[PDB]
């Protein structure tokens, strides 16, 4: 189709995920077909069980129902077994014992963890003391690597030529809301800044984007002759926010309250992005408007997390 | 007919036993019969793989969610688990129709128990695939139901027959006003030739629309009597010329002994959707009468048919 | 040897207590043991038990417990509904234990059960129709520990079966040996064999006596007593003198009325294994809070990350020898 893959696949195999940075341009290609691959699969009700006999530890030391529930489901889904650690915190799992004990010794039961910690240091930890392959569920730096790719996988069927690198093929996105809490801004921008982008961060003066993030997106489009100064722009209302923007990304939380009048200045073909939950960021009126994708957004998580266990665990 | 009335269940959801009509009930009991053979025989049982369910308890009922999960995993299909969290602690903010629009995209069906009658009702709303109610706060409790029909419906298959000359009486005692359980089977109960004695305290009597709903069903079958409906304040009477003896739970007065058991009918069965505190004594679970532990042994077949006839993309021997 | 005979024996056993299990279903356990670790390590199928479906029940937080269980069930290819997260009351919450096994057992091929209470789990299989295992109550009944521990021991020092007169093993067992119910489960097993006993402690967490005059019976049983079967120290030095194996117990802050008490006297070292035997291994239940140092970790000796592996191996082994319709695979 477009690169080898099967050497991908080799390259893949027992690759841990804990940063979208984890991920370079070959195996985002891989998993950006297999998931579209798995889409189609479920789509057509067909069998979809292409790694069985596999055996996953899942420990969420946070409320994280819906990603949880998510990566059960893709195991499940692919034919596989999954032991569920869970309603625990830091600190009533761990009890005394060392991070570095518990993965040491949980890593030889099962074939692979899926982990989220509000810990940035656990993770790492675990990484470093787990015989086996860790996925990262999410953590405190707002590493959540899975949630950039769904996030650039929604985006991607919309407009396939963010992948085709091109003066031309130029994208434009708009993230709106709490921009210094919203680590999927953060993560996603990482991913985007890789393709030819340009991004209209709108936020409340309090809740501005970092400049790290702003030094990464710069650094990233200049590797690739796709920076300008017109490639980052500041707002401070929704009104010249949501203009010539292929996506509307909306984080969660207000000052910008998405509503249908708001969507009446925007380009015909854009659609509005949300990881969810939303809380008021965007009214029940927006979820009939054609151009609203967040529901199949979430929907799509399943199909990139199949991909990426099937990509690591297959033998 | 069964590949006329699975075709009829296939995505249906059941959230109230009036979701299930005369043939509908006919395909559950026939197939809960089915699976009681094949698992008693230790046959395979794996009429349904390759699904994949999510089961949210949002209140502590371990018999039924352990119920429906052994179900689905003796079907052959897999489940994820939400559990040990209440209506708040889950949609820790979020809209139930949200929350459901979403789960709904990752499995093929959901297993809802939640206190609010209202979620249940929103969840079908939102939901993209079929929800089975595993208990809500308007009692509505199907499978309970329909497992309670089920042991009945062994013991005394004429229930079936909508004969004038083959009525069953049934006795339910101790709180109807609070039973649900008493309500829901009552409802179906009343769509077939059957009589009943509540058994109550004053302030426990079942209520006037239960009555209604009775009354209502027994005309519409041509079963109505001024005898159809008896009520009283002690055992001795209470447990006449009864085939069924329904013991519903407290949160005593009527305690069943050996010796209250003494005069009723030979053939009289003792259910209890449980769990028991001092209502039944233990020397009545060797009386051959006692049928409740085999009622809820009843429950995982009723519910693997029910899965089965709704989910089903060799049909059960 | 006849492990056709020794499996149709252990169908639907309930394994409670490790007196539960004898001799000849020890070898087996063993056997099958050391089978499930070399088709793990070779990547080969496991699926030696399918179409299981079993109840684990946790009514205390004992997570690594039940995740080794979960792994085992999941890896002979069954199915598990689990209860977790839970006590005593809030499950059962009226109920009776009794009413609460005879309708669980109707659902389920078998139940793993933890429990505090020493009580509810003997209610349990009494009132269960499906076999139950027990994977650690209040009467320090956890017979999964006593067997991996055993399973560990066997791999260095297989001559602990040969109850050879001339073939003695030495285990010190060292830390809180009052409450380390690990100890006593083990203390137990091993006084079956050609064993001699180093218990290093202490006053306050000496070995019971009741466990003392358990492991003389048994000693003597089998003419393997002497009054150098078992001796008492209350250092490492001469502790650790002779010995195969240094058992280390954990000592759980719970146990210990108060802070103060908890306040760790036996911590080994790279320093402390210096005049041990060449052969000696070490062996800790899980989980270490500073009685073994990170520096042991990479000393040949220790053994207690393949110990703690070794129960995946020997639940799988139980689980297979006990639930395995009529099996021969
Ligand atoms: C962080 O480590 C959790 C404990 N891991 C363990 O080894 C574990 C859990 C148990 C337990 C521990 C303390 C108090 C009561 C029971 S028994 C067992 N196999
Ligand atoms: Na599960």
């Amino acid at each position: 189709y477009k690169i080898d893959l099967d050497k991908i696949m080799t390259k893949m195999k027992n690759k841990s995920v804990i940063n979208i940075d984890d991920v370079d341009d070959e195996e985002l290609l891989a998993i950006l077909y297999t998931s579209k691959q798995f889409e189609k699969i479920l789509k057509n009700n067909e069998d979809s069980k292409y790694l069985e006999n596999k055996v996953f530890c899942s420990v969420f030391l946070e409320p994280s129902t819906r990603t949880r529930c998510s990566f059960d489901a893709a195991i499940l889904k692919l034919g596989s077994k999954v032991l569920n650690i869970t309603d625990m915190n830091s600190t009533s799992f761990y009890k005394g014992e060392t991070v570095e004990d518990a993965f040491k010794i949980l890593s030889t039961y099962v074939d692979g963890i899926i982990y989220r910690d509000p810990s940035k240091k656990n993770v790492d930890i675990a990484v470093s003391s787990s015989s086996k392959p860790i996925i990262n569920a999410g953590n405190g730096t707002g590493e959540h690597p899975t949630q950039s790719l769904l996030d650039f996988y929604t985006i991607h069927n919309y407009f396939p030529f963010i992948l085709d690198r091109n003066i031309n093929k130029k994208l434009n996105i708009a993230f709106v809301g709490d921009l210094k809490n919203g680590r999927t801004v953060h993560s996603l921008s990482k991913l985007l800044s890789r393709y030819n982008v340009s991004f209209n961060f709108v936020s409340c003066k309090s809740l501005n984007i970092p400049k790290d993030i702003v030094n990464t997106i710069t650094y990233n489009l200049k590797k690739n002759n796709f920076y300008s100064d017109d490639s980052i722009k500041y707002f401070d209302n929704l009104e010249e926010g949501l203009e010539d923007v292929h996506i509307i990304y909306m984080t969660r939380i207000n000052a910008f309250i998405l509503s249908n009048k708001t969507l009446e200045n925007t380009r015909d073909d854009t659609k509005i992005l949300h990881p969810l939950p939303r809380v008021n960021e965007i009214k029940v009126e927006v979820d009939s408007n054609p151009k609203s994708v967040y529901f199949t957004q979430a929907e799509n998580g399943l199909y990139v997390r199949m991909a990426l266990l099937y990509l690591i665990f297959s033998s």
